[PDB]
RNA sequence: AGGACCGAACCGACUAAUGUUGAAAAAUUAGCGGAUGACUUGUGGCUGGGGGUGAAAGGCCAAUCAAACCGGGAGAUAGCU
RNA sequence: GCUCGCCGGAAGACCAAGGGUUCCUGUCCAACGUUAAUCGGGGCAGGGUGAGUCGACCCCUAAGGCGAGGCCGAAAGGCGUAGUCGAUGGGAAACAGGUUAAUAUUCCUGUACUUGGUGUUACUGCGAAGGGGGGACGGAGAAGGCUAUGUUGGCCGGGCGACGGUUGUCCCGGUUUAAGCGUGUAGGCUGGUUUUCCAGGCAAAUCCGGAAAAUCAAGGCUGAGGCGUGAUGACGAGGCACUACGGUGCUGAAGCAACAAAUGCCCUGCUUCCAGGAAAAGCCUCUAAGCAUCAGGUAACAUCAAAUCGUACCCCAAACCGACACAGGUGGUCAGGUAGAGAAUACCAAGGCGCUUGAGAGAACUCGGGUGAAGGAACUAGGCAAAAUGGUGCCGUAACUUCGGGAGAAGGCACGCUGAUAUGUAGGUGAGGUCCCUCGCGGAUGGAGCUGAAAUCAGUCGAAGAUACCAGCUGGCUGCAACUGUUUAUUAAAAACACAGCACUGUGCAAACACGAAAGUGGACGUAUACGGUGUGACGCCUGCCCGGUGCCGGAAGGUUAAUU
RNA sequence: AAUUCCUUGUCGGGUAAGUUCCGACCUGCACGAAUGGCGUAAUGAUGGCCAGGCUGUCUCCACCCGAGACUCAGUGAAAUU
RNA sequence: CUUUAAUGUUUGAUGUUCUAACGUUGACCCGUAAUCCGGGUUGCGGACAGUGUCUGGUGGGUAGUUUGACUGGGGCGGUCU
């Protein structure tokens, strides 16, 4: 639910939470765990590759299973939990077999419901299926872009895929960007759409909310001094030049796209 | 409940006086600010010089920083003292 | 040695890091000590550090480092797998008392415990570089139940007062005792038990996990403290003999209760919140390969072993970092009494010090302070500085507002002591007795005693009762920035930097981007409600006109146009 | 106006008297709408201004308590030349 | 030898298709009790991509440098035969 808190101090006017109480209350499962050591933006060679990256609470790692590869045997949802290394929800399902394991939650799933991957299953919310076997003009998340490396495409909070073509071998997708992109037909794809669309209405309310989340104040470049960054200093505010990133790029509608790999998959980019 | 209030330890360093061959190569004294938090602290680790880090002051990187220190090129060059 | 004064949430006591003999004793005073010095952290000499239980080493691992082959790289070498290292963390066990000039949880006395080896005996399915469990973990908050500890009383011993009074409702002191073993309580968590079956746990499995039945509700794990034992003991204020008044022998009374009570224990709990909270081993289990009248496992008993290094002393300081015996800096732990909300503050206990030049004088001037006639900011760049305000309760409290605030607004009244109410009340704690009982650390009743506010009425003293230290000046208009925060260590704390929020733009994952000759890593074990960059800077009302120029994104009819030929 | 040269702009308020301050005027030398514009409760060791109270800040200093200064003994510097 | 159509050979451009180079930060197996690496089977891409040499463009992202003299001080102006 989305909930609007009281001005009782500077730093919660403007706080808007996201609770959601059938989340589980408690410790998730243990065999499903692994260390998570922040970086703090460095690399093996201990440089800062990517800015504004440190802090944060301890995370622990949940494994999650984007393949679905455990075919015919269904699987019923025991409780909903929370993962903060992820923007959406998971779930805790219970194969027939006794095996537990972590699925991202779609939209109107719960505890109790059942689901079924495979080439067989029914077309309901959390069922797992190639995309030869999914109808067209459906939706579908966690989309597979090669068969067997497991899901890659519309894994975020609200974010779901539209199959809106199948050619031949492949299938046409837009994704939650606008793109037409077109991928084999045998990716998997599970129904539904991921279940925290009220994510983006989520509103820290205070600086600390941020450095919670493991993100470091970000400085603009204007007040800079001109070694740090072109935009560098000047008597005052004079930022008379275009604007550019460091290290001499534009920023400002330049296109950075340079693969040339994939060049046959893309059909309507964007704009 | 709170980057909430008053307020010690703790962390800070706004004013003033003293001191300025000082007790001290930046402190003392009376007051001041924060004090459950973007807080603070011990231990150990990583980032190495046109590079590092930087809630960005050209700030800090062993009392040294508009390019550290040591050694070397080297008895640099000095139409100037 | 008698007094004085100082610290006493330390200027006390025990450690780590660090230092490395500064420790104790004797001796010496040239140099060192900011003076003298018989003294010394000084010179010389000798002596001193005793561990199966503290710590390290050791087993396990984090960040991270090295890294067999290997990938990469002009050489050097870089990244990294298997692995091996790496605490600041996890992992077996000792307490009390006594004792040296200097060491002790290390020696001694007493009483204990843990991990292993060997052997005997008895009962037996043993086995891992594998699987599972467990280890194993956040913040805040609310209590309750306990202890340390303290206070009073009682008990024992001693004392009867240098000056009026003090054989009593008087005074001083003491009133101590461990781990361990045993009981398993307050209270917390969990429903147990038997059998059958199964796409899982890399193969297996009686174990974990899953399903379906049966039979039962009482089963088990965890758990401070208390009680008992430990203890016919040791300690013990004071005595009896030796006593060079330096001390050693024997003896040695009371050794209870009530109240109060922690930031400590139960509590790695409970409740709640979002930012969603290490790893591996030891340990407990599971079987497999394999070995089975073996080997091995299990219980009891016996016996042996538990090595090695460290252990002195300072450690908020004269011994460490600061060139000094330097108003500095340095992490953890123990945390007494009166008043107090309090680890503030004042005064004190234990304990430790008076800061390594003194004496006298009592001018100017300087530093730190105290008081002040009348006036009261006339001072001055400016109320700088200083003065003042200052507590608790009650009453009361404006514009404005994002309805939370503003606000402790402003302002006003009352605070001492004694007595009564009430020989000490409300409340809290709670004995004996009584009743019950799954006869227990039980339950109910019970109210003794202990402790104990606040208020009221009356009376009373003083110039003054929040009398000391401690302890907000207030209000009004206004600029800037939303706010908490951050910043030029060492002249600038700000209107700057951040900030939540807003927008533009890039990025379809082998993502953009960044560090790297490269491999590769970060981004991210993330996937457009995501990530990067840029600018703006809460919230509210809004964000206009202009695409010629620069740049960016698109387009192509034509022209120009490199290497090459 | 953190922007206004002329300029202490002019009028008014406050003051016995106001180059600052507040509020209106527009002739904006040279505001202007995300290098954002106009407002904004709250907050600020923030800048400016006016009051009450307070005072040795001052009219105008006076006395007093301590530490140095001064004398005596011991030890015994420095910049400079 | 002026002339031009079905062939052949010749190479060139474009398009379609294929797989064997190449790629795979897809899957599976072994080395192997190993998310490295390599090999192997297969799939998806596919002569594109990517790399090297050459070459045009962009290129304060990063470097090495320049930016005059006279002058009633210098700069501005003016001047330099």
């Amino acid at each position: 639910a989305v909930v609007k808190c009281k001005p009782t101090s500077p730093g919660r006017r403007h706080v808007v939470k996201v609770v959601n109480p059938e989340l589980h209350k408690g410790k998730p499962f243990a065999p499903l765990l692994e260390k998570n050591s922040k970086s703090g933006g460095r690399n093996n060679n201990g440089r800062i590759t990517t800015r504004h990256i440190g802090g944060g609470h301890k995370q622990a790692y949940r494994i999650v299973d984007f393949k679905r590869n455990k075919d015919g045997i269904p699987a019923v949802v025991e409780r909903l939990e929370y993962d903060p290394n992820r923007s959406a929800n998971i779930a805790l399902v219970l194969y027939k077999d006794g095996e537990r394991r972590y699925i991202l939650a779609p939209k109107g799933l719960k505890a109790g419901d059942q689901i079924q991957s495979g080439v067989d299953a029914a077309i309901k919310p959390g069922n797992t299926l190639p995309m030869r076997n999914i109808p067209v003009g459906s939706t579908v998340h966690n989309v597979e872009m090669k068969p067997g490396k497991g899901g890659q495409l519309a894994r975020s909070a609200g974010t779901y895929v539209q199959i809106v073509a199948r050619d031949g071998a492949y299938v046409t997708l837009r994704l939650r960007s606008g793109e037409m992109r077109k991928v084999e037909a045998d990716c998997r794809a599970t129904l539904g759409e991921v279940g925290n669309a009220e994510h983006m209405l989520r509103v820290l309310g205070k600086a600390g909310a941020a450095r919670w989340r493991g993100v470091r104040p970000t400085v603009r470049g204007t007040a800079m001094n001109p070694v740090d960054h072109p935009h560098g200093g000047g008597e005052g505010r004079n930022f008379g030049k275009h604007p550019v990133t460091p290290w001499g790029v534009q920023t400002k509608g330049k296109k950075t796209r340079s693969n040339k790999r994939t060049d046959k998959f893309i059909v309507r980019r964007r704009s």
